[PDB]
């Protein structure tokens, strides 16, 4: 009845190794060991994603040449400058997934009513193209493999980024629900999902999108946040979660966008919490190292429903943590962009699409 927490060392260390954000998952389970929260967690090894286990989305030829570089071709795979061929990405991405199937696992054998795998939450790449510095979508991984207990499985992504590849794969289906917070304007990546791209086929209405702008804090995101999801879990009723919890959101993330605090995501958390659900906990992007940690540490505690002592403990990344040492972030100082008009007007166009579901 204890949450499932994802490590090991030979993981994180896998996870160190991915380019865009070295040292981020030693720095994330380090504060969270610091914080003793490991403790109050059943920590369970994760697996090697099989060949096949990987096969479920991802195009077998990707999988294959992708093992092979991580030992030209590379142009076609979606590799490019956001997605380098580090020898080796293939055992790198190979980990991810499998720690995510393994999560995915640990609630369908009812394991627990939680599982976590900051380490994961890759929303971006494709079937058969890496992309958005994913190489492999292991929140589909997750979704399909929670399908095998559960019926209507539901993706919340509270990334700064649009879950492009989450929505791209359950876009058809209705039965998987994608619900992605996240900051719209062209040229920002990954430049998918207006409010008004809703999903496709027998799954149409089944993919909601908020697009906000810039300066947005907890307060206002709370909003957006209560509203959508209230309105989403009463029509489309699901029997497991999917969260990603993207750090990028955050104040003094270098992508400066969005003004969050972990509090505010934490709120969020806090509300999906209480529907009682399987829920599968997934990071995503983060690239001010130490404000993830503090985020993602301050998660594991609403988890937990274990509130965390302010002062940061010493640990391996104590001098990160300066000069004030603490476990709270404050927010930047710049306008909300997101005029209150705009809101309502997107609000009513997405609750209105809700009464088709379903
Ligand atoms: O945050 C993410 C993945 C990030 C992918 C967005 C591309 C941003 C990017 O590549 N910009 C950049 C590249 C090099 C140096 C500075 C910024 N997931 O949501
Ligand atoms: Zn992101």
């Amino acid at each position: 009845l204890v949450p499932v927490y994802i490590y090991s060392p030979e993981y994180v260390s896998m996870c160190d190794s991915l380019a865009k954000i070295p040292k981020r998952a030693s720095m994330v389970h380090s504060l969270i060991e610091a914080y003793a929260l490991h403790k109050q967690m059943r920590i369970v090894k994760p697996k090697v994603a099989s060949m096949e286990e990987m096969a479920t989305f991802h195009t077998d030829a990707y999988l294959q040449h992708l093992q092979k570089v991580s030992q030209p071709d590379s142009i076609e795979y979606g590799l490019g400058y956001d997605c380098p061929a580090t020898e080796g990405i293939f055992d790198y991405a190979a980990a991810i997934g499998g720690a995510t199937i393994t999560a995915a696992q640990c609630l369908i054998d009812g394991m627990c009513k939680v599982a976590i795998n900051w380490s994961g939450g890759w929303h971006h790449a494709k079937k058969d193209e890496a992309s958005g510095f994913c190489y492999l979508n292991d929140a589909v991984l997750g979704i399909l493999r929670l399908r095998r207990k559960f019926e209507r499985i539901l993706y919340v992504d509270l990334d700064l980024h649009h879950g492009d590849g989450v929505e791209d794969a359950f876009s058809f289906t209705s039965k998987v629900m994608t619900v992605s917070l996240h900051k719209f304007s062209p040229g920002f990546f990954p430049g998918t999902g207006d409010v008004s791209d809703v999903g496709l086929g027998k799954g149409r209405y089944y993919s909601v999108n908020v697009p906000i702008q810039d300066g947005i804090q907890d307060e206002k995101y709370y909003q957006i946040c209560e509203s959508v999801l209230k309105e989403v879990y009463q029509a489309f009723n699901p029997k497991a979660v999917v969260l990603q919890l993207g750090a990028d959101t955050i104040a003094g993330d270098p992508m400066c966008s969005f003004n969050m605090t972990p509090v505010g995501i934490g709120k969020c958390l806090k509300y999906i919490l209480q529907w009682q659900l399987a829920t599968l906990i997934l990071g995503g992007g983060g690239y001010n190292l130490a404000n993830t940690a503090r985020c993602w540490t301050y998660l594991t505690g609403v988890i937990l429903g274990k509130t965390l002592s302010s002062e940061i403990p010493d640990h391996e990344f104590f001098t990160a943590y300066g000069p004030d040492y603490v476990l709270e972030i404050t927010p930047s100082c710049r306008p909300d962009r997101n005029e209150p008009h705009r809101i309502q007007q997107i609000l009513n166009y997405i609750k209105g699409n809700l009464k088709h579901v379903v």
